[PDB]
């Protein structure tokens, strides 16, 4: 029983990294991350990861407040290079070589993204960490993850959420897909990221898998072609 | 009326605590309140250099005390203080005040990275320079980049925004006993070991006497009086 | 005569191709001609945003075709677009424009490093400002730098240069049976299928609601013509 | 038989990478060219390369156009970046470790020249390209060709030219010199590089060799000490 | 008989690289702690250098001579780059790996420092320099020892004077302490760097011995706990 | 008195070793002195473009007979000239005189990066222009940046500001046959084999006809003769 996945985009949403005040960034979970990301790179499996900031700031929200939302976009992506930085030093305190790069230039506390750069850190098996998401306003970091993933040639993006999968609806009734095509997504209007991201990961094939980062050895499973999560591709 | 700012170049020195104001974040109503009161400076003629804290976010000792490497946690903070420095500017570009951003560290695109030179140049053109990232170095705060850079800009003083109305003998919130001075010497501060930033930063500021003026900036118009020279906060000099 | 700008701000796309004129490369005679139709634009006190392209060089996914890596296929047409905007400033400065170029890349020393604060204060100082690298990300067009930085400096309006009168049904220079719309919504753009910019770029153009004129730059006098809100190219609404 | 030089400057001209139409580049030309390249690697031969950009843009050439000289020459350097880019890429589809540096920082694209890192690469074994290069106008790649060279101390600056290499004149008659000093060069003004170039390569006594980039086995025949093109030294 | 301590911040004073004229760097000096220094590296010694530039210039100085103090400070700065290039050469031309780090960016010449990059390269056994102390003026290179004494979790600082420790006044009576605390120092108003450096090391617990780098080997004792110099501790 | 300057636009370089005036370093009174000279220029309307040396200090030639690698050695020296222009601009901003600071090679926060457009800005709003690090590359003197830079600008001449009244037919304090032309040609100081610069500069200069002029900067007000077109130094054209 080997793994199904050679290198992974692993796509983590901001809240999934809150404590129970829903806020801020809750060690514990960060050092449970740090151990399953760990077990990956163990399984010589190579990981990208593309994380969120909305558990600090969100520009749209920022923006309703009467800021520019150029300007709010900006600091939501600034709040993923905090906690890119939290995760890579959770990696680091658990003996997992890790590297954090941004798209927006960040001289001293990390690196600048650079293709290049990622791909020879990956294949030499160091968890590459991509924060600022795509460096531009008006996206979302799973756009991040879409482009990432994309061009790092991940085999998938794992998109961790605090749910199962993608249900029929936001879980009474609704149950859980266990595949779908981009088509039947769009289809059925079913939510599974952003239009622009899906649309990216939909035009250049990229597979994608959502699943319950809460979920201990969810993402171990995932990898290792065990039922969880829904999968999309076609 | 008549009257006129007894300071021509401050440092002021905005903490992260009160840009909170309820629920943590920014409180978006001070952001813009505090852009008021800052234009009505620069309109003055007063050049203004903020130094802005970070507390209201990540503090690295905090960081630390989870686990976290207290270097990380430091570098936290400091890019903390550049999302407050990015809302303050920000408030202040929609209140039509001239505002520059500059960053202990580089963070080219978003903001400009600290240059004294441009700085001095910045403020003799009456543009309000907001430093960031405050010294740029771990094991220190946000207070030590206020009484560096006064120093460093030539401010006439250091004007610690914060939630209390001044030096107090003790957490005006936490213990009924507490105390605020109108007035004490960087002595004094000493003999009385009075909380009014780190020693490291304090010490800064007295060996080149720079003095220090501590106000409540949640009190509308405060700053403003302290510009003007009317009872407000606690004074300390030499 | 008596009649004004139709726009105070728009984000001029010019694309590379439109910088052939015969013969790759760029044409020296059609730059030179920009300059003055964009001199012109500065003067009526309008604020120039342009973004340029570089598929008179480079096309990523062409050299993708190739066997080149679509990722650096992308960097090099990235890199064409920042020499289509070095040849577009210079004949700016000759033509006594006063004009910046940003790079979505950072190339410090041969232009600036784009940033949406300068950018404004730039436009706000009637400086033309040059955004070349696009978006500075792979698998992206400058048709979306187009309508990202249109968005960013909240422009009145995209005019995007071609080589064609505007939207055909049909690339003109290849089906005879080729016919151009003269109005279009963001919907007819969609059920009609026609083709005006990447779906990727188009769609961010439509939830902003961002208008967008297409007219061939290649006339001389056009982008005068849609400045002063005259019969040219195509329309694109909600 | 082992090759006759430990460390090399390879000079590749832009006009070598174009195609038929002579203009822009040629993938099957790079792609032969990382394929001779490796071979060099393989051979424990360290590899320098500065590459040209005049296949695209030449400053002085946009000047007559009425360009500014300064941004015309800024705008060559970027196509040697351009063509360094699509070397280096060439290089790694071979799989060939490769850094490309430029004189003129690029943040993600490639990185900085820096010649503690550059010796560091070469030491290691990694095909080191130098863009954009001495930097400044007024100077062409052949120039950054033995600027670089005596900077790296490489053994010898290879001019890869379109030629079997020196003439007594550009080749009815003309003879091709097997072995040239610098002062028969002047003496006799003969074509090899700008004087600027040359003048840099004799002060230092860095021996030139010229040859055909379009022999296949040119390059090997010159590390293996095989007559080949013409050697200037002295 | 095994080394004293695994990682060690040493900090070279600007004036111990002067010849006999007192002024600008004497290539013996640097050759020979290049010899010293390559000694502890390959007794498994990691090794961080905060090295003076005081040899050529102190802000304070240029400042009573009229300068602003923050441009003295920033050629200080600059001069301690200086001594941190020509001493990383002199351990390059030992064979000693070495890496010098800039708190002021400095774009080709060296690396901008960064703790991260910084400690794997200790980790890696690389000797990494340290230039430009704090980066900030009205600082001293010995508050930057100490800051990146505290920032490598060095389990000393080093500091090389040209006398062989502390005494109880600069040495006709005075004698030398063999160890001292931070208190005692304090206490009696004792000589041991810059009172916000040493205040800095106090309050972090961060040991400091103080000893002669001119008396051949002593660098080498400190490291074996062999009787040399004062210990500062407490 | 009625008199005009002769240039509008120069290229001064300033060896290290005129900046030394006994005692290594840099000597403060030369320093302020030449910030006063500078000072009336720009007052003259002269824009001014300066190239400094950094022989005061450290040359890399020197460092690699020493033993030093010959290329980390010219980096110290460029570093050097950093140190001087650092010192140069100083002693101009305290002479109330705007300069700004540039460096072949980014040293980001200290001084500005140098860019051509930049600098042309800059000379055209009468700032004075500090180039250091001269041409950015080692195995180059100052003397090449300054014919580079010079040429770059389109400065009108190069004034190479040393401390021996003109180009000498050898080292004036050192050999007392010693004689200096008060004219020369490009040629002429090819065939008599003078001194001026580099050959590698010198030739630059002379493929460009940039002429140079070669004066004691040791001389109070001697570079204000040169640019009133008064006898002082050595004269170098076509
Ligand atoms: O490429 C990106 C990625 C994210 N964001 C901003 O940063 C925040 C990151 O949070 P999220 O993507 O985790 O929701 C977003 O809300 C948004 O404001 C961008 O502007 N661009
Ligand atoms: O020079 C500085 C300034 C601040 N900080 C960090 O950033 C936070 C800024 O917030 P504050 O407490 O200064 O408001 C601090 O808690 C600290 O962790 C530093 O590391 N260095
Ligand atoms: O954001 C952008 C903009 C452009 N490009 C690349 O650069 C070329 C720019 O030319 P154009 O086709 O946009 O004119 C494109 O073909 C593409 O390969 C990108 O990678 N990303
Ligand atoms: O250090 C250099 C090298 C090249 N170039 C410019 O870049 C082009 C590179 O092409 P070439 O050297 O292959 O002819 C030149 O034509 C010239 O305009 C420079 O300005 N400086
Ligand atoms: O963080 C620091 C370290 C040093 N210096 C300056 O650089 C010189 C370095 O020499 P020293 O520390 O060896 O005396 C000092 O004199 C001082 O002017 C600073 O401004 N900040
Ligand atoms: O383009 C340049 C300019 C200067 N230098 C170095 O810096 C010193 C600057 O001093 P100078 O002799 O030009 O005054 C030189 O000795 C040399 O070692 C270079 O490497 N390249």
């Amino acid at each position: 029983a080997k793994p199904v996945y050679k290198r992974i985009l692993l796509k983590l949403s901001g809240e999934a990294l809150q404590g129970t005040e829903g806020f801020g960034i809750d060690a514990s979970i960060l050092d449970r991350m740090a151990q399953e990301i760990k077990e990956l790179v163990e399984l010589g499996i190579q990981v990208g990861v593309v994380i969120g900031g909305g558990n600090l700031f969100r520009g749209a929200g920022l923006a309703k407040a009467g800021m520019n939302r150029v300007v709010g976009d900006h600091m939501g992506m600034l709040a993923t290079v905090m906690n890119g930085l939290a995760m890579r030093d959770a990696l680091h305190r658990a003996y997992v070589n890790a590297r954090l790069m941004s798209a927006i230039p960040l001289n001293g506390v990390c690196d600048s993204y650079s293709w290049a750069e990622a791909i020879s850190l990956l294949r030499n098996n160091r968890v590459v960490i991509l924060s600022a998401g795509t460096g531009n306003p008006f996206f979302t970091t799973d756009s991040a993850a879409c482009l990432r993933g994309i061009e790092i040639e991940a085999n998938v993006v794992l998109k961790a959420t605090k749910v199962d999968g993608v249900f029929t609806a936001d879980p009474p009734t609704a149950t859980m897909y266990e595949q779908l095509t981009y088509s039947e997504v769009l289809e059925k209007e079913l939510k599974v990221m952003d239009l622009a991201a899906f649309t990216l990961a939909r035009d250049h094939k990229l597979p994608i898998r959502v699943f319950n980062m809460n979920k201990p050895g969810a993402l171990r499973r995932v990898v290792m072609g065990e039922k969880e999560g829904t999968l999309i591709t076609e």
